């Protein structure tokens, strides 16, 4: 895994059968969603690698490039100005595992649905996996 | 839904993001699996309606299109020469759930990988959920 822009997407599928893609709602403060994988730039996010040695990497939407996405109230991914807000991306068999930088919580999505933000929280088999594509 | 030829595959993907679809082995007697979604003659199965009031179907590979899927032992399902064999196809918000004719038991997968067999038995949160796609 390295730097340049990616696509992120839940190992659940909706209930149609559309990959579920980490979705930049457009403007900071609001709470990061999936949708479907439709190639928007607002599904295109820059990793940049923060701790190779802790593979931890900031996540920045293209559309606001200086941009980092932190831990929101409420538990949900939320975008804001930079402050090394970090996630660490874990690869295991069942695909990547999203968590905070010292690895006690979670992304994952509760129902798989179209619209859905995503909840920081318990790691859930199936939909706290995810998939992460170069482009 | 309606009697014609069918894709049939797991809301759940393989842990690379490929969509796992229902895969006839090639002959009778033989556990089916899933396998990447591939445009393959072996992931095409025939449904036709068998009692419309309780939702049963029968299923056969397109590659034996007189056979039928049943309740393998093991828990799988395997094609075997045609006696009304049936599965439930019943709609929910979450997708298709897949059952017996007795609507007893699911089709699910349990870790949603490349070439895993079937099985049959509890309805499984996610990986007990199905798309099934005209042609
Ligand atoms: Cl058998």
């Amino acid at each position: 895994l390295s730097a340049g822009n990616y696509i992120i997407y839940n190992r659940v599928l909706s209930p149609r059968g559309e990959k579920l893609a980490l979705t930049y709602p457009g403007r900071q403060r609001t709470p990061v969603t999936v949708s479907p994988l439709d190639g928007s730039s607002e599904q295109a996010w820059i990793l940049r690698s923060y701790d190779s040695n802790s593979n931890t990497w900031t996540i920045s939407p293209v559309g606001s490039p200086n941009s980092q996405i932190g831990w929101g109230a409420g538990n949900v991914p939320v975008v804001l100005p930079p402050n090394n807000y970090v996630w660490t991306l874990t690869l295991t068999s069942g695909g990547y595992n999203i968590q905070d930088g010292k690895r006690t919580v979670s992304w994952s999505l509760n129902n798989a649905t179209a619209g859905e933000e995503v909840s920081i929280g318990a790691d859930a088999t199936f939909s706290g996996r995810w998939v992460i594509e170069k482009v």
